[PDB]
């Protein structure tokens, strides 16, 4: 009965992962004081009041370059966290798309690789599994952009 899978999962203070159901769960949203949400869905959806949204129209296929949205998502999340908010990143199944964006974020703030990060995320959400293509994009991001972004965030929002 008690399995780590009852609503969005806390990934870090002020950061959560979820599916389309958690994204509409007012009880969950209130419980976790969610003030920001990143919706990674192919189509626009009615937005809940008192929440700041970031829409990322991307499908879950290994050919889709979600890496093109890493910078903006990480900046959105960071701003929200360092300013006392709570961000929920979600995708329909709560499996690969939202997971990819959050992994990229944690990689930049910790300086750790995507495998260790993904494995750490799985501990608190065993369904976590970005598609093969997103994992490669995570590979790139780790090598290239990760570190630069960390320094950038420090500049834009401070440490
Ligand atoms: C996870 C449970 C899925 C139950 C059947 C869902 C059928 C709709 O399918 C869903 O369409 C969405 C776009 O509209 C896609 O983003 C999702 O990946 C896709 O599963």
């Amino acid at each position: 009965g008690s399995h780590m899978g009852n609503g969005m999962t806390k990934v870090l203070p002020g950061l959560y992962l979820g599916n389309f159901i958690d994204a509409k769960d007012l009880d969950q949203l209130g419980r976790n004081k969610i003030t920001h949400i990143i919706s990674i869905h192919e189509s626009p959806q009615p937005l809940l009041q008192d929440i700041t949204y970031l829409r990322i129209p991307v499908a879950d296929t290994p050919e889709v370059p979600i890496k093109k949205h890493f910078k903006e998502c990480i900046n959105f999340i960071h701003c929200c966290r360092l300013n006392g908010g709570n961000c929920l990143v979600h995708s329909f199944a709560g499996i690969s798309r939202s997971t990819t964006i959050v992994t990229a974020y944690v990689m930049t703030v910790t300086g750790l690789g995507w495998r260790d990060v993904l494995e750490a995320i799985k501990a608190t959400r065993p369904i976590a599994n970005p598609n093969p293509g997103f994992r490669q994009q995570l590979e790139e991001f780790g090598w290239a952009s990760s570190q630069k972004l960390r320094r950038q965030l420090e500049e834009r929002f401070g440490e």
